[PDB]
């Protein structure tokens, strides 16, 4: 919009994460130290300004974008997360004398590269109609039941709770 | 550390991620509703890393984690921040451009955030003055854990009912 | 109305909510223990049987009965633990030497009894018709933003986040 | 054990955990006919029931055990489950022309197999002392920062957010 509510709204966004991130922390800690009232409303709060910055969200971006944009926002984002950000972080970490917070700063960097990794494939499922339907046959989890059907093509509905498609997924058994 | 470029850097990495955390809460809410239950808890589980990647630059910014009676503190005046100067600018600022209703739900959000700083000053309050878990007063108590209501002026040293400690007791009051 | 289906439904939502309540203790002892992933894999197990508790519930009251309707039920076998069941138990446990325990169904039966004063006072507050409208002016709580509101009936529309007048309730401020 | 209290106290481990379901499906349907409010009340008192059937369940098994006999505790429930319990209910349902939810009972009762022999493959991971370490190359996943390591054992700590190994588990990538 080139208008300062714009960099306004921006500024909104954030620090009202920021305070959703560190009335979180605080809960955590007040639970810790003997006061599960004080946690429970430092997490009340903390849901609170979550509500408060998708105002200033849903105004950046005239509503909520579908799950195919959000997910192309959510790769170009975790890109500029380690080709950009945390990679200029550490850097000038080393320049001044932070090796130990520098290698933390890189930790995290191979981790946002995995969260585009992830959501690359996932977007790649929506765009060749692969979400619920697979090449060869796999077997398919029901997330609300766990009801299990073999199949090339995930059920419409799932025989046992009802619950409608979207809930099936390819079951892994990592362990 | 202070003075740093790596204190904006690492103030800076606290924003975006703490950013991150939000949209991947607000994607994972729209995932469901477009009819997808896994993508919508891939958004979740990354929320979540990146909700703890936060908590690494911040415990940096704070050398660690601060007790609750300065978090308390904290907290106070970053509420007050915020409604005696942050959302007080750009409530003009949105109305001096014609944008009308964003200046009024900016108002309206000020106002809640002077709640925020009110309720966390009386917390503090509690803990100084020694009145989290002691009245002067007979009031009736309730465990968060199972429900066991204690009437006196003190919380009980331990839950009778379900052996829970002081912690779990906070003064009742029902709102109906 | 007497089916041997009837009294196995009955008892499959009995045998599903137990082992609901055990897979959540086993989670948090898992968690305790060192196994993040097992402590996880009890959590969404108890959720499966969560669902299929679901299942028998909803053929033995007929779908979902409405939140008036479930006041009601909720309230009798409320009414039915405190004066029935836990004060039967405790005289029954007190003449096997168990006093220690005894004292403890007492306890929870005190509980019950403040769960059935809950439930009843919410029923009236739909009866009589004043869940959002009081004869005082109160305060009103947004539960998603923390809007407050001043006045004798709640907001139809919270006018910062949006929401409906459902989220809305008297602020209590205990402490 | 023999008493009247052992048959009490587990006939109040049931209720206590029916009125738990009772009171999160009566939550659910709370926030739909708009009650925010009596929708958190009826899962505040939902999570009350948790603690009183807790007691019991201590109670009866002498505390709580450790995650090797709760593994075998609950493998041994869900056999129960699939092999006796809900296999007479799927006949009993036909032999009275309930065959619509005799089909529910057949698909609940697969999931229950499912569950029985996922728990003694994370039995046979403890038993083997194969849950953090294998002889095999894998990639391990921090549970709570999304660090990735691939070797035959978990890292001791996690080098990005210093976690234990309690959080790192096997990572399949099911999409
Ligand atoms: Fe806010
Ligand atoms: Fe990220
Ligand atoms: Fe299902
Ligand atoms: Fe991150
Ligand atoms: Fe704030
Ligand atoms: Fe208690
Ligand atoms: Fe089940
Ligand atoms: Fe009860
Ligand atoms: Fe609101
Ligand atoms: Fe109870
Ligand atoms: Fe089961
Ligand atoms: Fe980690
Ligand atoms: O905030
Ligand atoms: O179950
Ligand atoms: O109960």
């Amino acid at each position: 919009k080139g208008t300062k509510t714009e960099k306004n709204l921006n500024e909104a966004f954030a620090g009202e994460s920021m305070a959703r991130n560190k009335y979180t922390y605080y809960a955590s800690k007040a639970k810790k130290d003997g006061y599960v009232q004080i946690s429970n409303i430092f997490e009340q709060t903390a849901n609170n300004e979550k509500e408060h910055a998708k105002l200033w969200f849903k105004l950046l971006h005239d509503g909520m974008p579908d799950t195919v944009t959000n997910l192309k926002d959510a790769a170009a984002g975790e890109n500029f997360e380690w080709t950009d950000m945390y990679a200029r972080m550490a850097k000038e970490a080393r320049e001044e004398g932070f090796d130990d917070i520098a290698d933390t700063m890189e930790g995290v960097l191979a981790i946002e590269k995995t969260h585009e990794q992830r959501y690359v494939a996932l977007l790649n499922n929506i765009e060749d109609g692969t979400v619920f339907e697979k090449a060869e046959e796999t077997l398919w989890e029901c997330l609300n039941c766990g009801h299990l059907h073999t199949g090339k093509t995930a059920p419409e509905v799932c025989p046992v709770c009802n619950h409608p498609r979207s809930y099936f997924e390819v079951r892994k058994e990592n362990y």
